[PDB]
């Protein structure tokens, strides 16, 4: 087994937690740089995380190099200053301004467009692992693998936000997710920047599910095609009625409303793409503003 490798690293103070592994902002002893670091503690993993080490584009967070040591993981990323959560939690009650939301929703689909061109999926996508600048920049961060892996951390509080970010589809029992299940969760992450809370915050698999329902109706094979064959799906769901959007995402204007509503599209097959959505008319008018950031 390895060992040293670590030796250059410095830790400054923990950042983030995660199922099976923490997050720490960490100082190369030599190079000076200030990375970030995730350490899990313990094949098609070393794989499929070496292809991400490829996978380079201004809109995600680089993925530095991998360091394997005395039977702990090390991955050693480009820091970043503020996740997209606490500069939501910061602007709570001011609200994001609309043209800054417009730009961090124009970038994150233009990652999203990059990685599943090459398609990669994200599937976990959440405000805590949206990662900001301050030159205006938004950075995808946090892929997640196909197979996940590695010791679960036991102090790993968990969070509220976990599943409300989850597409129905694999909420269903879908065994392939699409690149369409990155668009759900952007959606969902567009309608909160708007909102200032969160669109389904559900706590449990049912409960997220039956939060979905309540909003967009109950789904049936009228709207979802071979939805009512999923693993997952019981004829016995309540039936609720699809409320209007005019409901769901007030101020959002006509344009953003109409690209949210193909964002959440019920069928995978239907949802809007990452590459169509940039096309769509709420983006004619889209720039590049700058956050106020502290620290
Ligand atoms: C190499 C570490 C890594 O894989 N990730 C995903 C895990 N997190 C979330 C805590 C993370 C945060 C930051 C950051 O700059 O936070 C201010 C940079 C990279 C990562």
């Amino acid at each position: 087994g390895p060992l040293g490798s670590m030796e250059n690293f410095q830790k400054v103070e923990k950042i983030g937690e995660g199922t099976y592994g923490v997050v720490y902002k960490a100082r190369n002893k030599l190079t000076g740089e200030v990375v970030a670091l995730k350490k899990i503690r313990l094949s098609t993993a070393i794989r499929e995380i070496s292809l991400l080490k490829e996978l380079n584009h201004p809109n995600i967070v680089k993925l530095l190099d991998v360091i394997h040591t005395e039977n702990k993981l090390y991955l050693v990323c480009e820091f970043l200053h503020q996740d997209l959560k606490k500069f939501m939690d910061a602007s709570a009650l001011t609200g994001i301004p609309l043209p800054l939301i417009k730009s961090y929703l124009f970038q994150l689909l233009q990652g999203l467009a990059f990685c599943h061109s090459h398609r990669v999926l994200h599937r976990d996508l959440k405000p805590q692992n949206l990662l900001i600048n301050t030159e205006g920049a938004i950075k995808l961060a946090d892929f997640g693998l196909a197979r996940a892996f590695g010791v679960p951390v036991r102090t790993y509080t968990h969070e509220v936000v976990t599943l409300w970010y989850r597409a129905p589809e694999i909420l269903l029992g879908a065994k392939y997710y699409s690149t369409a299940v990155d668009i759900w969760s952007l959606g969902c992450i567009f309608a909160e920047m708007v909102t200032r809370r969160a669109l389904f915050p559900g706590d449990s698999e049912i409960d997220q599910l039956f939060r979905i329902f309540r909003t967009l109706g109950t789904p049936d094979e009228v709207v979802w095609p071979g939805v009512t064959s999923m693993p997952d799906y019981k004829p016995s769901f309540p039936k609720w009625a699809r409320q209007d959007f005019s409901k769901v995402v007030p101020p959002l204007d006509e344009d953003g409303r109409s690209l949210l509503s193909q964002m959440l599209h019920y069928d995978p097959n239907k949802r809007i793409s990452a590459k169509a959505a940039l096309a769509h008319p709420f983006f004619q008018d889209v720039t590049k503003p700058v956050p106020h950031l502290r620290l």
